C-alpha cells in the first residue's frame, strides 16, 4: 500500500498553478493512476469552510507507482492565505509555479513566505510557460532567481528540484515529460511522511479529577505519538513537573497504550489534584517547553468570517486559544507595522500572562469577546 502525501501548486495569479494541476492528473490517468480532471473544473473551484472562514480551494487525488497524493489548488490568493494559516488543507510539499515569462511577482514571494511561516518542510519549484521563452538564458535567470527566494527564506534554494516546462503543451506527448519529472521529484524529493505515533507523545488535559485512594486522573485526547503505563512523561506549562502514566484508561478499559486520536484517562503518580490543571499538557519528556513570549503568523478574520472589524494594533490584549485552555496575551507588531486589518497577515509577538506549552508549527485561535478575530501559527519560541 502506498504512502499519502499532501501537496499543492502554490504561487502567483495566471502563472500555471490549475492547468499544471489539471496535466497531472491528466498524465497519470493514461496510465490508470488517476481521474482525469479537465482544467475547467479545477479552475472554477468549490467552497469549504474552516470554522467561519470560507475558502475556494480544489482537491484532486492522483498516483505514482509509489505514492498516493492529496492535491490542493486555490483560484485566489487569498485563498492561499487562509488555507495555508488556518491549515485548513496542511501540505507536506509545495509544488511553487512561476511563469518564465514575467517571472516571479508579488505572491511568489508571498507564498513562499508563508510556506516558511507555516512550517511546510519542502519546496519544488515548477517554471512554467518555457514555450513562450525563446532565450534560454533567461530561463535561467528566473531559476536562478527563484533559487535565492527560497534560500532567503531558509530553504535550501540551491538543493530543491527545478522542473521546467509547459504545463499547457502538456495538456493537449513529448510535453509530458515535465510532468513526468515533477512527479518524479515529488516521489524522491519529498520523503514519507513520519507519521503521528513514532512523534514524541502529546496529550493536552482537558479535565482533572481525583479517585480517592489512588490518584489524580488528567483526560484528553491524545494528539501525537504513544502513551504506555509506566511511561514517564512530563506536565508542561503553567512550572516543569516529572511523573509517570501508572494507568491509560479508555471506554472502562486500561489500554496498553494509547495513541494519536484516543481520548483516554491517565492516572499520574504522585501528583496533587490541585497541582494539575487544563490546559497543561502531558508530554515526553524534553519535547517541548512552556513559553510566554513567542512569534506567529496571524491572519485576522474579517467581520464576515465571523471576526471584527477593528484591526490588531501594538497592546491589544485577546484571548489566545491554545489546545484545551484560553490564555490572554498582549500582541506586539513588527517594526513599521502599525496596524494588521481585517483580512491581513503579518508576524505579530505575543506575551501571555502566564507560560503554556507551545511550539513552533503549532496552530491557535484568537478570539475577542465571543467573537474568533485571529488565526495563527507559531513562528518562534522565545526562552522562559
Ligand atoms: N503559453 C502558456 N500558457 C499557459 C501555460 N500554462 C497556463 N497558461 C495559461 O494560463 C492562463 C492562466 O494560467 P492558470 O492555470 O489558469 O492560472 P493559475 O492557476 O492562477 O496560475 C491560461 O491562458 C492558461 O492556459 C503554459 O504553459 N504556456
Ligand atoms: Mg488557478
Amino acid at each position: 500500500t502506498k504512502p499519502h502525501v499532501n501537496v499543492g501548486t502554490i504561487g502567483h495569479v495566471d502563472h500555471g498553478k490549475s492547468t499544471l494541476t489539471a496535466a497531472i492528473t491528466k498524465y497519470l490517468s493514461l496510465k490508470g493512476l488517476a481521474q482525469y480532471v479537465p482544467y475547467d473544473q479545477i479552475d472554477k473551484a468549490p467552497e469549504e469552510k474552516a470554522r467561519g472562514i470560507t475558502i475556494n480551494i480544489t482537491h484532486v487525488e492522483y498516483e505514482t507507482e509509489k505514492r498516493h497524493y492529496a492535491h490542493i489548488d486555490c483560484p485566489g490568493h487569498a485563498d492561499y492565505i487562509k488555507n495555508m494559516i488556518t491549515g485548513a488543507a496542511q501540505m507536506d510539499g509545495a509544488i511553487l509555479v512561476v511563469a518564465a515569462t514575467d517571472g516571479p511577482m508579488p505572491q511568489t514571494r508571498e507564498h513562499v513566505l508563508l510556506a516558511r511561516q507555516v512550517g511546510v518542510p519542502y519546496m519544488i519549484v515548477f517554471i512554467n510557460k518555457t514555450d513562450m521563452v525563446d532565450d534560454p538564458e533567461l530561463i535561467e535567470l528566473v531559476e536562478m532567481e527563484v533559487r535565492d527566494l527560497l534560500s532567503q527564506y531558509e530553504y535550501p534554494g540551491d538543493e530543491v528540484p527545478v522542473i521546467k516546462g509547459s504545463a499547457l503543451k502538456a495538456l493537449e506527448h513529448e510535453a509530458y515529460k515535465p510532468i513526468q519529472e515533477l512527479l518524479d521529484a515529488m516521489d524522491n524529493y519529498i520523503p514519507d511522511p513520519q507519521r503521528d505515533v513514532d512523534k514524541p507523545f502529546l496529550m493536552p488535559i482537558e479535565d482533572v479529577f481525583s479517585i480517592t485512594g489512588r490518584g489524580t486522573v488528567v483526560t484528553g485526547r491524545i494528539e501525537r505519538g504513544r502513551i504506555r503505563p509506566g511511561d514517564e512523561v512530563e506536565i508542561i506549562g503553567l512550572e516543569i513537573r516529572k511523573t509517570v502514566v501508572t494507568s491509560v484508561e479508555m471506554f472502562r478499559k486500561e489500554l496498553d497504550e494509547g495513541i494519536a486520536g484516543d481520548n483516554v484517562g491517565c492516572l499520574l503518580r504522585g501528583i496533587d489534584k490541585d497541582e494539575v490543571e487544563r490546559g497543561q499538557v502531558l508530554a515526553a519528556p524534553g519535547s517541548i517547553k512552556p513559553h510566554k513570549r513567542f512569534k506567529a503568523e496571524v491572519y485576522v478574520l474579517k467581520k464576515e468570517e465571523g471576526g471584527r472589524h477593528t484591526p490588531f494594533f501594538k497592546g491589544y490584549k485577546p484571548q489566545f486559544y491554545i489546545r484545551t485552555t484560553d490564555v490572554t496575551g498582549e500582541i506586539v507588531l513588527p517594526e513599521g507595522v502599525e496596524m494588521v486589518m481585517p483580512g491581513d497577515h503579518v508576524e505579530m509577538e505575543i506575551e501571555l500572562i502566564y507560560p503554556v506549552a507551545i511550539e513552533k508549527g503549532q496552530r491557535f485561535a484568537i478570539r475577542e469577546g465571543g467573537r474568533t478575530v485571529g488565526a495563527g501559527v507559531v513562528t518562534e519560541v522565545i526562552e522562559l
